[PDB]
Protein backbone atom coordinates (compact mmCIF):
# COMPACT_ATOMS: atom_id res chain seq x y z
CA UNK A 1 0.00 0.00 0.00
CA UNK A 2 3.30 2.66 0.77
CA UNK A 3 6.98 2.78 0.56
CA UNK A 4 7.87 0.24 3.58
CA UNK A 5 10.28 -2.54 3.95
CA UNK A 6 8.93 -5.76 6.46
CA UNK A 7 10.32 -8.70 4.89
CA UNK A 8 13.23 -9.80 5.59
CA UNK A 9 15.91 -12.09 3.09
CA UNK A 10 17.44 -15.18 4.43
CA UNK A 11 20.01 -17.78 4.14
CA UNK A 12 19.14 -21.59 3.56
CA UNK A 13 22.54 -24.07 4.13
CA UNK A 14 20.93 -27.76 3.18
CA UNK A 15 23.19 -29.42 6.00
CA UNK A 16 23.83 -32.55 4.07
CA UNK A 17 25.24 -30.63 1.53
CA UNK A 18 26.46 -27.45 1.89
CA UNK A 19 26.81 -26.76 -1.85
CA UNK A 20 23.00 -26.02 -2.11
CA UNK A 21 22.25 -22.53 -1.35
CA UNK A 22 19.06 -20.79 -1.76
CA UNK A 23 18.21 -17.54 -0.45
CA UNK A 24 14.65 -17.02 -0.07
CA UNK A 25 13.03 -13.40 1.66
CA UNK A 26 10.27 -13.56 4.43
CA UNK A 27 9.63 -11.67 7.28
CA UNK A 28 10.77 -11.87 10.35
CA UNK A 29 7.11 -12.19 12.16
CA UNK A 30 6.88 -15.50 9.95
CA UNK A 31 6.35 -18.08 12.37
CA UNK A 32 8.72 -20.97 11.16
CA UNK A 33 5.41 -22.87 9.87
CA UNK A 34 5.09 -20.21 6.85
CA UNK A 35 9.27 -19.69 6.50
CA UNK A 36 9.12 -23.40 6.20
CA UNK A 37 6.13 -23.17 4.10
CA UNK A 38 8.31 -21.64 1.34
CA UNK A 39 11.43 -23.81 2.17
CA UNK A 40 9.11 -26.42 0.97
CA UNK A 41 8.83 -24.39 -2.40
CA UNK A 42 11.95 -24.51 -2.80
CA UNK A 43 13.19 -28.03 -1.55
CA UNK A 44 10.10 -29.82 -1.65
CA UNK A 45 11.02 -31.31 1.66
CA UNK A 46 7.71 -31.71 4.46
CA UNK A 47 7.76 -29.33 6.88
CA UNK A 48 7.02 -32.17 10.18
CA UNK A 49 10.30 -33.71 8.93
CA UNK A 50 12.05 -30.28 7.86
CA UNK A 51 14.52 -29.14 10.65
CA UNK A 52 15.82 -25.68 10.64
CA UNK A 53 18.15 -24.31 13.29
CA UNK A 54 18.94 -20.72 13.79
CA UNK A 55 22.10 -18.96 15.35
CA UNK A 56 22.47 -22.57 17.91
CA UNK A 57 18.84 -22.04 18.68
CA UNK A 58 16.24 -24.93 17.12
CA UNK A 59 13.57 -23.77 15.02
CA UNK A 60 10.42 -24.56 16.64
CA UNK A 61 5.89 -24.70 15.93
CA UNK A 62 4.51 -21.39 16.16
CA UNK A 63 7.74 -19.50 16.75
CA UNK A 64 8.44 -16.19 14.79
CA UNK A 65 11.70 -15.44 13.16
CA UNK A 66 11.51 -12.22 15.21
CA UNK A 67 11.59 -14.72 18.66
CA UNK A 68 15.19 -15.79 17.57
CA UNK A 69 16.17 -12.38 17.67
CA UNK A 70 17.48 -12.60 13.83
CA UNK A 71 18.63 -10.15 11.04
CA UNK A 72 18.18 -8.86 7.57
CA UNK A 73 19.37 -12.15 5.56
CA UNK A 74 19.83 -14.29 8.59
CA UNK A 75 22.01 -17.71 8.15
CA UNK A 76 19.09 -20.49 8.52
CA UNK A 77 20.63 -24.23 8.49
CA UNK A 78 18.28 -26.57 6.95
CA UNK A 79 18.39 -30.27 8.36
CA UNK A 80 16.07 -33.62 7.68
CA UNK A 81 14.62 -36.59 10.79
CA UNK A 82 16.37 -39.71 10.00
CA UNK A 83 15.43 -42.99 10.94
CA UNK A 84 17.75 -44.33 13.16
CA UNK A 85 15.79 -46.76 15.25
Amino acid sequence: GAMGDEELPLFLVESGDEAKRHLLQVRRSSSVAQVKAMIETKTGIIPETQIVTLNGKRLEDGKMMADYGIRKGNLLFLASYSIGG
